[PDB]
């Protein structure tokens, strides 16, 4: 006989609650996508008109958007649980808050199995952390049994906070362990739920014997077979067959990101669990597919309760932050310290291997720094009304893995039309810069000095050209914004971080009071 | 018909709860000073034999221990209470935690009034916490009536937190009101109690018509009568006799500080409420006078309680704090960027008129930094017992105001004998120096830049000569200490502020993790080792 299962998955759906533009940004209105109101829909109908449906999701629900800020997860158990998510893999994200924000809210509400098999507690965490994660879950669809294992990237203690009690294993050796034991228990259909990244995910298909799916994210994959449907453009077919050392294909799917897409799969397996054929094309969530009323009614709820909290005072400024075009587009502004100040602080992790921190050093483009903030307004109170002013575009800060060499010309580029008005000009935290701008274009820069990082005490030193150093950045560079070609991240050299305006409220928050300055990060030297 | 008035009075006790040494720090010898107990017995030997007593306090019991630091004024509450104050004026330090943390634990529990008639409140926050505070009192006191009216000095906004919604007057504008007042209400004796310093207690006694007596503080001010009994030099007689515009004496009394000494004034009134002898002298609380078993009881168990704030977690380094000598005593050490950062963040107030602070600069010289914190000691885990070894010493960072020339006097002298390993070498925030120790000792300084304060967003700009600027820098160096004789602090140029391991430990807590880096706030010029 066979057995036909349609398995749809989210990942990295980073806090998309509400419907976005194309862009996964602020909808205006008029042609909008995903949502959980949305998705709600389209699970729906999928679950009417088709047998065996798994739903899933491969992490990094987690961090985003304000949902995140002000309900903490909650948004994420609420909506898991109101659209019956059959399971979850954690990402990276889900550690943002520390183990205590993991586990209060998410941990101890959801209503399915929170998977990964490569987390391992140690400590006092160890006794129930081990009861609210499992490595895997057999789960009854039809009158079959599937087997599901997650994983979790080892890249979380630098890109999240996990703390000191959790090590992240190899996720080949210990998927392998887990696929032997389902095997051995009388499960023939096994799927990997995971979130490390299409090259691990392909790995996995490889190298892990009896695998027979893998449900990928953290890499933000598009996938589809044939032309696509709106400006994501894939990287392979969809499902992407990995041939395992076994000669079996192994499906590999991921669902792009931010809810924009529902994946959809299905997978026709014989009755001894192989696969027989495996097709399928993410959803887009696009305008045809009407928002679910009764989720969209939840929405409008929470979201006047995340107006009210936009609202609220965080802070003070005793300073005028200095974000105008005037200031931030030609000379040092003191609002792009305070930010990339407020960058690094987000950053600070367990510190490996002869580090006092994997980074030290941040950079913002002064086009990305959109409005002042007046101290004098009203009494220097910081909500996040303002700090959305300053930051309106609802994008992260990421870490790019760069040599010296494209730093400084990196550095090239933030001078070379200085004086146009446009955004180029970089404000920094970590690095010391001089510029001649009496230079031909493209060598102005003069010198550029970065903390160590590999000291015991941060000092500045001479960047080496062929060294290669982290440097975090807004998603725009990252993307190659204003012109930054030479930013551009992929999977082998850029991460995803944490919402703009999330870190500079936590760092507003955490001071109390702030007052940046100037303080000589750039010196424009007056040449010969 | 005359009328005997004995006025027992503190000020400036600043938080020694405990008995202290000669010089008000811990007590680890055999001679041990003050403490509430000790200050228990005097009391109330005084009130059992004198018939008419009053307990006074003229402000500053807030700030100056870690008891302060963990009781947060209930320290305060309780021991003034148990030992039955009669009023109290409140001081700058007063309001440390601002308006909330001077309403609670303070203004909601005392038993008695607290006094200040020159406060003005402007927002309703402000206005009902006033509300607890009054001009003055009409005391009962025997069969007779006595006046107090409270005061508090005017740079209170500046040293301390009250906010931008309580404003201080002229003490002299404000007590005459509240004199005519009590006059016309038929009270013909009248105390002013009050904390703005010893120069303006004189003015008080000279222009407000009616004043019979100031009890002051602020200053720290110590006056005897005849040869003193411990170390502290006294500046004049006790009572100081202050000739008044209408040609009498009127007695003014301060009682120095930290609770070493119990004010002890015997004032003689006629039957129009006249002063006609006033005599006394400050009562050395030493050895000779036994601390109160309950007193000395309830000291002890909170010594207990106070073990859990100094074991606690205040906050983490994940960089070593390089508090060595070879780096603070030579070149830029990050631990002293950390101390000067941490002493700015404590002075922050509000933009007032043209500046965004009324000070933006620290120094801190090295040999006041006696050890480093080693982030791999117990991962990097700071509580107060890796702080006292910072920061041994109790003392304070004071704000001092200094002309440019001074200033840059100041960093000459940091680098006159650099190389030597003694303790002089200059830490700072808010300061860019670069030295040249190749030219001759004295003429090393090649330039000095400040963040302006005259503006709306701080940046660096070149030090004047001719003009004045603040700068906050240790108890030890206002004292002319490592030979800057120049730092030195009189009450024209300097005010004492909060207890530096407080400062520290409240910057760490805020910031949670700490990772101070040298930045260059110091260069040497590129031609010695
Ligand atoms: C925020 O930053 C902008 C950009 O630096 C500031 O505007 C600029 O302020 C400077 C002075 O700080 C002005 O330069 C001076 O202009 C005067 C003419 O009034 C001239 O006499 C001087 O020689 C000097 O060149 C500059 O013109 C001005 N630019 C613009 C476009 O307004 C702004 O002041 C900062 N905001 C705050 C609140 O500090
Ligand atoms: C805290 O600060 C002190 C003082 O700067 C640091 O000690 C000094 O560290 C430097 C750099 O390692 C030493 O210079 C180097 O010494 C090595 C070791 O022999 C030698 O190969 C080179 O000739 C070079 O000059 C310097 O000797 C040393 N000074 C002393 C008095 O020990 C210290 O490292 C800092 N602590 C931490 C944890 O960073
Ligand atoms: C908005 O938040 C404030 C402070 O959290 C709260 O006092 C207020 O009631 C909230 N508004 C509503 C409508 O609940
Ligand atoms: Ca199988
Ligand atoms: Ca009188
Ligand atoms: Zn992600
Ligand atoms: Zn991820
Ligand atoms: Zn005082
Ligand atoms: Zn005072």
């Amino acid at each position: 006989g066979s057995f036909e299962l349609t398995i749809l998955h989210t990942n990295d759906v980073h806090a998309r609650l509400e419907q976005t533009s194309r862009d996964s940004g602020k909808c205006t209105g008029e042609d909008c996508y995903g949502g959980v109101a949305r998705r709600a829909t389209k699970i729906r109908q999928i679950r009417a008109s088709h047998r065996n449906v798994l739903l899933l999701d491969a992490g990094d629900q987690y961090q985003g958007t304000i949902w995140f800020n002000y309900y903490k997860g909650r948004e994420v158990v609420h909506f898991m649980n109101s659209l019956r998510y059959d399971a979850m893999a954690l990402g990276n994200h889900e550690f943002d808050n520390g183990l205590n924000g993991l586990l209060d809210p998410l941990l101890k509400n959801v209503k399915f199995p929170i998977l990964s098999a490569n987390i391992r507690p140690k400590g006092p965490i160890a006794s129930n952390i081990s009861g609210y994660i499992l490595p895997y879950k057999i789960i009854n669809v039809g009158s079959e049994k599937v087997g599901i294992i997650g994983y979790t990237t080892k890249e979380t203690p630098v890109l999240s906070n996990p703390g000191p009690y959790l090590e992240f294993r190899d996720e080949v050796e210990e998927l392998q362990k887990h696929a032997d034991k389902l095997t051995t228990l009388g499960v023939n259909k096994i799927i990997a739920l995971g979130h490390s990244g299409f090259m691990e995910d392909c790995r996995i298909a490889q190298k892990v014997k009896g695998v027979d799916v893998v449900v990928g994210g953290h890499t933000n994959t598009f996938l589809y077979t044939g032309s696509p449907p709106s400006n994501e453009v894939a990287a392979g077919n969809y499902p992407f067959m990995q041939l395992s050392d076994d000669g079996r294909q192994v499906p590999v799917v991921q669902a792009y990101a931010f809810g924009k897409y529902l994946g959809y799969l299905n997978v026709t397996f014989d009755d001894k669990g192989k696969v027989i054929k495996a097709s399928g094309n993410p959803i887009l969530l696009n305008k045809s597919i009407q928002e679910d009323p009764a989720v969209k009614a939840e929405i409008s709820r929470m979201k006047v309760q995340l107006q009210n909290y936009s609202s609220q005072e965080i802070g003070r400024t005793i300073v005028y932050l200095n974000g105008t075009t005037h200031a931030c587009r030609f000379h040092e502004c003191n609002l792009g310290n305070l930010i990339c100040d407020a960058v690094v602080y987000n950053n600070l992790r367990h510190p490996d291997d002869n580090e006092w921190n994997h980074v030290s050093m941040c950079i913002v483009n002064g086009g990305g720094i959109r409005s002042p903030i007046d101290e004098q307004a009203n009494n220097g109170i910081i909500t996040l009304e303002e700090l959305t002013a300053v930051l309106p575009f609802g994008g992260t800060f990421d870490l790019l893995q760069i040599k010296g060499s494209t730093l400084r010309q990196a550095f090239e580029h933030s001078v070379h039309r200085h004086g146009q008005g446009t955004g180029e000009l970089l404000q920094v935290s970590g690095i010391k810069v001089v510029y001649d701008l009496s230079q031909k274009p493209g060598k102005r820069v003069v010198s550029l000095n970065v903390l160590c990082t590999e000291c015991r005490v941060p000092t500045y030193v001479p960047l080496e050209m062929e060294k290669t150093y982290k440097v975090l950045l807004p998603s725009f560079l990252a993307a190659g914004g204003d012109g930054y070609y030479m930013l551009k991240g992929d999977s082998s050299n850029h991460s995803s971080g944490d919402l703009d305006i999330s870190i500079v409220g936590d760092y507003i928050k955490r001071m109390g009071k702030v007052f940046p300055a100037m303080e000589g990060r750039m010196v424009f030297s007056a040449g010969s």
